[PDB]
């Protein structure tokens, strides 16, 4: 999980 958003979301 990922994408242009390494942490949670």
């Amino acid at each position: 999980c990922g994408g242009i958003r390494g942490e949670r979301g």
